[PDB]
């Protein structure tokens, strides 16, 4: 069995390997890459995701949301308040501003451990999942917004012919902005190109672990658990590496740079948070060996986790037992 300690792979393709993205996905998968519920790939030297980005300021953040923290240091929640709208070029100034801005480091553990300190006692704000693309179209590899679609893999592998559609989306962060602990919506893969900026810290747990993960997450969220069979899908909780290692979760760590790919694969839970001023693009995409890890989805039906358009045909055609309840809860 490949990679059998879940840790995180990193890859290196050539230019001749970047052309096929399913191909090099399956070789990646070949070698135990999904194991760990995340992988990293660093693009050939030869590739641009796109010329400049001299112009992106007037790109406008129609609903940034303040990320409000409830809880202790190491295992919080957070809430979402929407603000006023402002475009990328105040989103960057604000990031940058004394009250947001990087402290001084020595290095990414330094960050790491002011991070897991102090986060819950500030409320960063994030311009997330802002529907668009900054890859050039002239980008003909690994362009994010060019991929095959989850409807089409669906209608390949199932012979099944569906609406919906699958679009990239931006997120504009700064320091302290973070991502709760989650698994994409009907267990998808993802993949996330951080354009520019300060990094982003990712947290994963093994695929084959999560529910060890979803266990300690009833247990120190016990109210929203009785809420909820599926309460992660809110995308609200927030548990330290520290607490992590007190509990025995199996997790790994790692920190994607400026021109770097994460992949995230089926079932694989991660969290993170942003260095500093930057924005990635992410897009939700599907392969054979995902169909198995959709039907078994959980999913909420509390009404909390709201989704796209595009998740209801997934549901109905992989899960019709549960679509009933599950559009009640979108409804
Ligand atoms: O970058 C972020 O804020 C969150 N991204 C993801 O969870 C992802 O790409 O799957
Ligand atoms: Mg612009
Ligand atoms: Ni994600
Ligand atoms: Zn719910």
């Amino acid at each position: 069995a490949q990679n059998p300690n879940c840790n995180i792979m990193i890859f290196h393709p050539t230019k001749e390997e970047f052309n096929d993205f399913d191909k090099y996905i399956a070789y990646m998968e070949s070698q135990g890459a999904h194991r760990a519920g995340l992988a990293k790939i660093i693009p050939p030297k030869e590739w641009k995701a796109r010329e400049t980005y001299d112009n992106i300021s007037e790109i406008l953040i129609a609903t940034p949301l303040q990320q409000v923290a409830s809880g202790r240091a190491g295992v919080f929640t957070q809430y979402h308040k929407k603000k006023k709208a402002m475009t990328v070029g105040e989103y960057r100034h604000l990031a940058n501003s004394k009250k947001y801005q990087t402290p001084p480091h020595q290095n990414f553990e330094d960050l790491e451990r002011k991070y897991w300190k102090n986060r819950i006692y500030n409320s960063p704000i994030y311009g997330a999942d802002i529907s668009g693309s900054l890859f050039d179209e002239n980008t003909k590899q690994w362009n994010l917004g060019h991929l095959g679609t989850i409807q089409d893999l669906l209608e390949k592998e199932c012979g099944v012919v569906i609406e919906g559609v699958n679009t990239p989306y931006l997120y504009f962060g700064m320091w302290k902005t973070t991502f709760a602990w989650h698994t994409e919506d009907m267990d998808l893969y993802s993949i996330n190109y951080l354009h520019l900026g300060e990094p982003k810290t990712w947290y994963v747990v093994p695929p084959e672990h999560g529910q060890r993960l979803e266990r300690l997450a009833r247990e120190l969220f016990p109210g929203s658990s009785r809420g909820c069979g599926a309460f992660l899908r809110h995308k609200v909780a927030l548990i330290s590496p520290t607490v992590l290692k007190e509990n025995g979760i199996p997790f790994n760590r790692i920190t994607q740079e400026a021109g770097e790919f994460m992949v995230t694969f089926p079932y694989g839970y991660h969290a993170g948070f942003n260095h500093g001023f930057n924005c990635a693009e992410a897009i939700n995409f599907a392969t054979p060996r995902w169909i198995d890890y959709g039907k078994m989805a959980s999913q909420c039906s509390c009404g909390e986790a709201r989704v796209t358009f595009s998740m209801d045909a997934f549901v109905r055609i992989l899960q019709p037992e549960r679509y009933d309840l599950w559009k009640r809860g979108q409804d």
